[PDB]
């Protein structure tokens, strides 16, 4: 049993909420957040802009100390960083982004780090300004991820096109 609240089943390991994935976080501190970053770790919109904004900034200033040691993240791969007050951990995911041209092949392999995880809070990756297919990302999401994911979407018009398309 965990804490999370609200959320449709859609598969054995995969549930689903309308939900904004910040306030979400702040609510449940769960042991992982995951966010929707790009390579350099800049945090500037979508997801990763707000998750950064409700750290006041201290996810960017560790983030940046990140890239000044081990340079840039890969398209596909991730880092485990603090969640600072939003949850135990943050997973930094960075999906393929479809506006700057990026192989959506990738989002197999980005969604593959979720299985280095017990469980998951999660927006849908590359999504929104990532440019991809959010019905697409949700396929591969239950496709590829094995560990227990529950994800957030922000936008209800959405939540509700991807519940009743869901195969
Ligand atoms: C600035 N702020 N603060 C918050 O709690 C939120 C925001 C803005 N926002 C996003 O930027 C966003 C975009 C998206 O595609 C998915 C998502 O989960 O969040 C949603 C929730």
């Amino acid at each position: 049993v965990n804490s999370f609240s609200g959320y449709l089943k859609l598969t054995d390991n995969v549930y689903i909420k309308n939900a904004d994935i910040v306030e979400e976080a702040k609510k449940v501190k769960p042991t992982v957040v995951v966010n929707a970053a790009n390579v350099y770790l800049k945090h500037g919109g979508g997801v990763a802009g707000a998750l950064n904004k409700a750290t006041n900034n201290a996810m960017q200033v560790e983030s940046d100390d990140y890239i000044a040691t081990n340079g840039p993240l890969k398209v596909g791969g991730s880092c485990v960083l603090s969640g600072h007050n939003l949850a135990k951990h943050c997973l930094h995911v960075v999906g393929p982004n479809v506006n700057k041209g990026e192989d959506i092949q990738l989002l197999k392999s980005a969604y593959e780090n979720f299985n280095q995880h017990e469980v998951l809070l999660a927006p849908l990756l590359s999504a929104g300004i990532f440019g991809a297919d959010p019905i697409h990302s949700l396929r591969v999401c239950v496709d590829t991820v094995r560990t227990n994911v529950y994800l957030a979407v922000f936008d209800k018009n959405l939540y509700d096109k991807l519940v009743s398309s869901f195969l």
